[PDB]
This record gives C-alpha cells, structure tokens and sequence, in this order.
C-alpha cells in the first residue's frame, strides 16, 4: 500500500468542486470553464476552513471529440493548480485536483475523455502530487463493452499512486450489479478485492424518472459496510426536475423533458440539503452536485444555494463527523444480499420508507437506509467484522421481502417506531434530524420527537430541514428552509401545455440568468412559519447565538405557558438559521 495522497472519511469528508471545460472557447484557443469560474479564482474563493476538505474536479464537458484535446486542457490546468502561489503567505500551495477520466462509456461520439489513456493518467499522478484522484461518472445509460475492465485499470492506477478512484453511478439497467460482476464481467470485482481502500463509490441521482434513488443509495451504503469501497457518497443533481418533467413550483401538470434549462434551476435550494442528509445520516462522506452554475455559482462567486445551504451543511458534517463504519454497523439490524433489478428497483422501498417512485427523499427515518450489496458479491468481509454479529443478513428473495406489506412487517419487528407524525425524522445520539418530505406539493407536516422525557413537536412547510440537539443547558437548533422564488422563469405560461412551448432558455441563457437575476437582484421567497413546541420545561427559555441568512428571518417569538410547563416557538424565515435555547426540564 502506497501512502494515500489525502484522507477521506467521516472526520475528513470531501466536497467536490466541479469545473466544466468550455469546448467552444477551447476551439478559439482559450482555456476556460462554463460559467466563468477560473481554477485559481475558484480555489481562492473557497473559505479557508473548507479548503482542507474540498477538491477541484475538472470535467471535460464539450471539449472537441478527438485525440489530444482533453490532455491539452487538463495538462494546462494541472500546471495552474501546481504552480498556485498563496498571495497572503507568498508560498507555493498546489491546488488539490481530481480529473474526470471516464463518462458516457467514454464513447468517442460522446466525450473527449475517450482519448485519456491509463498510461497518461499514471504519468499525471507521478508528475502532480496535487492530483488526488480520478473520476468516472454517468455511464449507466451507455454501459460500454469494457467498462468493468477499464474501471479495474482506473482503480489499480490510483492505488499504485496512492490516489482515489471515484465512481458515481446509478442503478439504472443494473449498472451497480454489473459493475461488480453480475453478468460475468468480473475484472472490477477482482480489482476491488485488492484495492478497495482506494475506491470511492457514489450515487448519481440524475436519472430521476427511473426511480432508483433508494436502491442505489442502499447499495452505496452496503458496499461501504462490507468493505467493497473505502467510503461512499452521492452526486445530487438539480436536473432531476427536468427528468421528471416538473415546472413551476407546486404547479399542476407535467411538461416532460421540454425545458431543460428552466427546469434545472427550479429545485428548491433547501431540498439539496434534504438529499445530502441521506448521505450524512448513513455514514456517507463524499458530496458533489450538478448543475454546477446553480449548485455552486459562476464567475468565482458562490450561488445562494451554495452559500446558504451546501456550505453550511458541509460545515455541519465537518463539525459533527458522520457516524463511523463501526457505529453504522452496530445499529444495522438488516442487511440485504441480492439484486434490486429483480425486485422492482425503486418500487422495493415505496410505502416502506419512500412516498413515491420518483423522489430523492425519505418519508421515515425508522429503518434509516437499509444497506444492500448485489447478489454477485459475498458477505465474507462483512461477517469478519466484530460489530456485525447481531445483523440479520438476508437474501433479497427471502419471503420477508416478497411484498410491500411483508417488508414493513419484517422491518418493524427489528426497527422500533421511535417518533410520531407523518414527516421524516431520524435520531443520532442526542440529535433529531427532521425534514418535510414533500417534493412538489404544498403540504405542511408535523411530528412529535422526544429527548427522554422532553417532548418536541414541530410543524414544517415543504423544503424545510432541522437539526435539534439536546445539549446540557438546553437545545441547539439548526434550521434551513431557504427557497427563492423561481416563478419568473415560468412567466407567460399559465399551464403545463403552455410551459412546454416557452422559448428555450438554453445553457448560455441560464448561465446569464444566474449572473443577472440570481447572483444579484435575487427574487427571494416569502418568509414562512415554522413551529417548535417544547413540553416539560421549567421556565421561559432564553435564546442565544442567533444567526442566519442576512435579512431572512424575523426575531423568533417564544410563548411560555407556566401552567402546562411548555413553550411555543414561532419562527418566520426563509434561509439558514441557528440558535440555542437555554432551559431546564420541569
Ligand atoms: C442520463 C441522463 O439523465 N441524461 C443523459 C446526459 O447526462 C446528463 O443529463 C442531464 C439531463 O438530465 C444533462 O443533459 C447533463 O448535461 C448538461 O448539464 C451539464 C452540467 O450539469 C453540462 O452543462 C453539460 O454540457 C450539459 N449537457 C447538455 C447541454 O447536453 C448530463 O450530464 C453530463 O453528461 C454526463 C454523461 C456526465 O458526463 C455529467 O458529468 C455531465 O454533467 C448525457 O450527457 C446525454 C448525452 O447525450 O444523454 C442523456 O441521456
């Protein structure tokens, strides 16, 4: 084992920072990224506390599809990264980089990445100590003949150099099962046997209309727990709104895949935080997003989605490391062995812990994420772990998994009901994590959570998450309901069929819209109400360390009822928010 170039784990999570090559400007002899970010500019604008946990991920996007184009662009940017001088300290501080090396099956008709040899990758690793890994993404829809063999070479060259191979894929057409050898392409499976400590496997929730969110995330978690991958994570994609044909928030009707560039802007900002919670809460530690212009920003500036949601969320996972593999293993009651492709894919978890086939969210935390691995793999390294002796390892073909009803009946026996209300909630140690799980329906949700004898009731509008921690002197609260108004994108269309016929915004049009109407002149959403009720309280609580998105919240209003030892807290806000309530129990 060569020394790892970086740590990636619960204590050192990783936020990938995508920069997509502008192929049009490359043809004009320029080296630039879509959205106007520069490599040096981007890196400099990353907050210093985040810098040890973030890596620039270069992506060849629409570079010309011929030999030499991607190598020329990548070499140019690796040189910039390597030679970066910190202006405050005057010191050369090489920018850490990941290269996107495989995508769209590396088909020569789809990507310039085709012309990136493993031999050249080896050369770059040896030349650039700041090259920390390489990335393969989204081939589930074009599962090339040698994809597994090539994946094996990518992992081996990374391990050889102490770097990471990162593969973001979704279980469409059995992709994940096939990756590990289902159809007899076993090269990557053998590679993983040797080199799993240099593998990161992530979901990629883009193909949302196929509904494989829950199954893929279950695999990613189970692959990790069984030592088939070093860590896991997810790439969360606002293009899901396009894939499922949604348009104006809460509006009636489906427009199909007809307005791509309006559609990838419309997903509520706080919903990305809700998706990310599924990663964190289950021991995942790698985060990445599309569309980059919305999720991260443009022109070396942070989008509000980035600054108010993603940055703050990621700062949370650094301050409070995800549950360790050991910890997640201890709490795992059921581990599924077999192929979701033979059991209805996403349908498996519908009305078990998801409210519909096409959602990246959960409706209950009761089972958290049930981990699984594909049938082709073996549970040997799982059972070898000491913390895994109390887990029921079950074939997916077991009668307990035969129907929706059977699954719930079986799981309910092993995962006790631990809160009340139709709302998502999951508990870790002294912390309740809660969100409203509605995707595009304007419906409030309520729940009743307990910290021993202390009772906490909440009322959440859609696209709201909260983290409530019982501290010795009271309760720490993090709340996020940040959702700006995207209605202007859907102007001039009163219904679905008119929305379909809107002039295309286009890629360049959406980038300009971000610059002109999101980065500045932002149309903020209305403040909306969140209610928190505490029962079992001695006196009116005091509020401390209150902060949030600038100009986004009214002062929290507290109403103490002495006779009933209870407080009702009314919050009216639209943004990130944090405070502590100090109180004693009655
Ligand atoms: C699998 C799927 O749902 N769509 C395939 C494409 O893969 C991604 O799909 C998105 C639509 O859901 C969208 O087209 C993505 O590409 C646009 O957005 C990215 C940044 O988010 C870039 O700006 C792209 O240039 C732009 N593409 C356009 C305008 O066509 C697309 O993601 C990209 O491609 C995949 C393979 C992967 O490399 C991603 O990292 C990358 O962002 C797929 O690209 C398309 C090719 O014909 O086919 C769809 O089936």
């Amino acid at each position: 084992e060569v020394d790892k170039r970086r740590e990636i784990n619960n204590e050192h999570p990783l936020l990938m920072m995508p920069l997509y090559a502008n192929g049009e400007e490359f043809n004009q002899g320029k080296y630039t990224f879509w959205g106007g970010d520069t490599l040096t500019g981007k890196w400099e604008n990353i907050p210093d506390d985040l810098k040890p946990y973030t890596v620039i991920q270069l992506h060849p996007d629409d570079l010309p599809k011929r030999d030499g184009a991607a190598r020329d662009f990548y070499e140019h940017m690796l040189e910039e990264a390597a030679k970066y001088v910190n202006p405050k300290t005057g010191k050369n501080e090489p920018i850490p980089v990941i290269l996107t090396v495989y995508t769209a099956g590396n088909m020569p008709y789809y990507t310039s990445a085709h012309w990136l040899s493993t031999s050249w990758i080896d050369k770059m690793y040896q030349k650039y100590p700041n090259l920390h890994g390489i990335f393969s993404t989204a081939s589930y829809w074009i599962w090339a003949n040698d994809i597994e063999n090539k994946a094996a070479d990518y992992l081996k060259v990374s391990a050889k150099n102490g770097g990471y191979f990162i593969w973001a894929e979704q279980n469409v057409g059995s992709a994940i099962e096939k990756a590990f050898g289902k159809n007899g392409k076993i090269a990557f499976q053998k590679s993983v046997d040797k080199y799993w400590k240099n593998l990161i496997f992530m979901f990629k929730n883009t193909p949302a209309a196929e509904g494989n969110d829950s199954t893929t995330e279950s695999y990613m978690k189970g692959l990790w727990l069984s030592n088939h991958t070093y860590q896991w994570g997810g790439l969360m994609d606002t293009w899901k709104w396009y894939e499922t044909g949604k348009w104006k928030l809460f509006a009636s009707g489906n427009i199909g895949k007809s307005q791509g560039d309006r559609q990838w802007l419309t997903e509520p900002e706080s919903m990305l935080g809700e998706e990310a919670l599924g990663v964190y809460l289950n021991g995942g530690v790698v985060y990445n997003f599309e569309h980059p212009a919305y999720t991260y920003g443009v022109n070396n500036k942070e989008s509000l989605l980035f600054s108010e949601v993603i940055k703050e969320f990621f700062r949370y996972v650094i301050a409070h490391p995800a549950p360790s593999k050991e910890k997640v293993l201890e709490d795992t009651k059921v581990f599924i062995h077999g192929d979701y492709s033979n059991k209805g894919n996403g349908k498996f978890f519908v009305n078990v812990n998801t409210d519909r086939e096409q959602t990246p969210l959960y409706m209950t935390g009761r089972y958290n994420v049930i981990p699984a691995i594909p049938g082709v793999l073996k549970t040997d390294k799982l059972k070898e772990s000491v913390s895994s002796s109390r887990i029921q390892i079950k074939e997916i073909t077991s009668p307990e998994f035969s129907s929706t009803q059977a699954r719930k009946e079986y799981l309910n026996k092993l995962y006790p009901m631990n809160y009340e209300g139709d709302i998502f909630a999951q508990k870790l140690d002294n912390r309740w994590f809660v969100y409203n799980y509605k995707v595009n329906e304007n419906v409030k949700q309520t729940g009743k959570l307990k910290f021993n004898s202390l009772e906490m009731n909440v009322e959440f509008e859609p696209h709201t998450y909260g983290i409530f921690e019982r501290i010795s002197n009271g309760l720490k609260v993090n709340l996020n309901n940040f959702r700006t108004n995207k209605d202007s994108l859907w102007s001039n269309a009163q219904d679905a069929n008119q929305a379909k016929k809107l002039p295309q915004l286009t890629k360049k049009g959406a980038i300009k819209w971000i610059e002109e109407h999101y980065i500045k002149d932002t149309q903020f959403g209305e403040k909306r109400v969140t209610k928190i009720v505490l029962r079992g309280i001695d006196k009116l609580p005091t509020i401390h360390s209150l902060s949030g998105t600038n100009n986004s919240y009214d002062q929290p209003s507290l109403n103490f009822d002495q006779k009933n030892h209870m407080v009702t807290i009314t919050i009216n806000s639209n943004g990130n928010l944090e405070f502590e309530l100090h109180f004693l129990e009655h």
